[PDB]
C-alpha cells in the first residue's frame, strides 16, 4: 500500500524571461515540494525519478511538426524566442521549456509505469508546465505537450491498446487539448469540470459546451460539466461528482485514473474566481480512490495562487496515503444545478447508471 511522488528540481527552469511574475512560477511546484516536507508526507511516499519523455513517446499523441518546432527552441536566441512564443495563445518559453516539457511527461510516464507494475498503489506528479491546453498539433495556455493525454497513450502502450483509462480534468479551465486527442476515442474517458461562463471564460470555445459528448466510436466518452455564473465551490463539486463523475466512472470500469489535477478552482486563486477548499479536493480525491482497484495518478496542472495548490494537492496526497477524510464545511447555486440536469439528459442516453 505504497503511494508514489514524483518531482524534480529542474522543472523550475522554465520561466518567462519578460515578465517574471507570470503566475505560471516556477515556485509552484517547489512551493507544492516544500509543503509536503513541512507537513511530513514526503517521508511516507516512495520516491519516483524523473525522466525524459523520447520524441517517439510524444508522437503518441503529437506531430512530428509540433515536436520539431518546440524542440527548436532549445538553441534559440531571446528576440527568437519571444517571436515564436507570441505565435501560440497565452504561450511564454525559455531555453530550458522543451527540456522541462519532457520531464513533466517522463515522470508521469515513470509514475503510471509504477502503478501498473504494481510497486505503488497510486501515486503523484508535481510538475510544470502544464498539459491538459496542448492540441496534437500546437502548444496552448502555458502548455507545450499533453502530459495527461500522453500517459494515458504510454499506459495502454506497456499494457493493452485498449486498457480503460480515465481521465478526470478538475483544472477551472476545460482541457481542450485532452478532449480533441481522445474525441474519437472509447478507450479513454475524459471527464471535465470546467467555469464556462457561456465561452467567455478561456480557452473560449464552444467545445467545453455540456452537448460534447464524443465523435464516432466516442460517442458518450467525452462529459463536459460546465459552470455559469456562479462562484461554485465544494457543494457544486460533490453534486458532480455525486450525480455525474462517479455514475459514469464506474459503469466505464476504468482500469486506470488520471487526474489532471489543476488546482484553479481553489479558494484565493487569482483567476479561476472559484471556492474549492483543500477538503473538497481531499474529498474528491478520495472518490476517485474507489475506481481501478485504487490506481489513481494525480497529475498537476494549473493552479497559481502558491498557498492555495500547496495545501490543495497535499490534502490530496495524503487520501492517497489512507488517510481519512477531513471534514467539509450550503444549497447548490441555481445555475449549478441547471449544468448538471442539462449534463444528465446530455448523457443519459450513454449511461444507464444516469
Ligand atoms: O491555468 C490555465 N489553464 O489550465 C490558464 C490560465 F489560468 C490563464 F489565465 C490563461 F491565460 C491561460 F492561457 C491558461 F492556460
Ligand atoms: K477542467
Ligand atoms: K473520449
Ligand atoms: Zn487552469
Amino acid at each position: 500500500p505504497i503511494t508514489g511522488l514524483v518531482y524534480d528540481q529542474r522543472m523550475m527552469l522554465h520561466h518567462n524571461m519578460w515578465d517574471s511574475h507570470h503566475p505560471e512560477l516556477p515556485q509552484r511546484i517547489s512551493r507544492i515540494f516544500s509543503r509536503h516536507e513541512e507537513l511530513r508526507l514526503l517521508s511516507r511516499c516512495h520516491r519516483i525519478p524523473a525522466r525524459l519523455a523520447t520524441e517517439e513517446e510524444l508522437a503518441l499523441c503529437h506531430s512530428s511538426k509540433h515536436i520539431s518546432i518546440i524542440k527548436s527552441s532549445e538553441h534559440m536566441k531571446p528576440r527568437d524566442l519571444n517571436r515564436l512564443g507570441d505565435e501560440y495563445n497565452s504561450i511564454f518559453i525559455s531555453n530550458e521549456s522543451y527540456t522541462c516539457a519532457l520531464l513533466a511527461a517522463g515522470s508521469c510516464f515513470n509514475s503510471a509505469q509504477a502503478i501498473l507494475t504494481g510497486q505503488v498503489r497510486n501515486a503523484v506528479a508535481i510538475v510544470r508546465p502544464p498539459g491538459h491546453h496542448a492540441e496534437k498539433d500546437t502548444a496552448c495556455g502555458f502548455c507545450f505537450f499533453n502530459t495527461a493525454a500522453l500517459t494515458a497513450r504510454y499506459a495502454q502502450s506497456i499494457t493493452r491498446e485498449s486498457l480503460r483509462v480515465l481521465i478526470v480534468d478538475w483544472d477551472v479551465h476545460h482541457g481542450n487539448g485532452t478532449q480533441h486527442i481522445f474525441e474519437e476515442d472509447d478507450s479513454v474517458l475524459y471527464i471535465s469540470l470546467h467555469r464556462y461562463e457561456d465561452g467567455a471564460f478561456f480557452p473560449n470555445s464552444e467545445d467545453a459546451n455540456y452537448d460534447k459528448v464524443g465523435l464516432g466510436k466516442g460517442r458518450g466518452y467525452n462529459v463536459n460539466i460546465p459552470w455559469n455564473g456562479g462562484k461554485m465551490g465544494d457543494p457544486e463539486y460533490m453534486a458532480a461528482f455525486h450525480h455525474l463523475v462517479m455514475p459514469i466512472a464506474r459503469e466505464f470500469a476504468p482500469e486506470l485514473v488520471l487526474v489532471s489535477a489543476g488546482f484553479d478552482a481553489a479558494r484565493g486563486d487569482p483567476l479561476g474566481g472559484f471556492q474549492v477548499t483543500p477538503e473538497g479536493y481531499a474529498h474528491l480525491t478520495h472518490q476517485l480512490m474507489s475506481l481501478a482497484a485504487g490506481r489513481v495518478l494525480i497529475i498537476l496542472e494549473g493552479g497559481y495562487n502558491l498557498t492555495s495548490i500547496s495545501e490543495s494537492m497535499s490534502m490530496c496526497t495524503s487520501m492517497l496515503l489512507g488517510d481519512s477524510p477531513p471534514s467539509l464545511d450550503t444549497p447548490l447555486k441555481t445555475s449549478a444545478t441547471v449544468s448538471i440536469n442539462n449534463v444528465l439528459r446530455a448523457h443519459a442516453p450513454f449511461w444507464s447508471s444516469l
